[PDB]
């Protein structure tokens, strides 16, 4: 996962 603010994960 990825958002604005960073994320990582998928």
């Amino acid at each position: 996962f990825k958002f604005g603010g960073x994320x990582x994960g998928g």
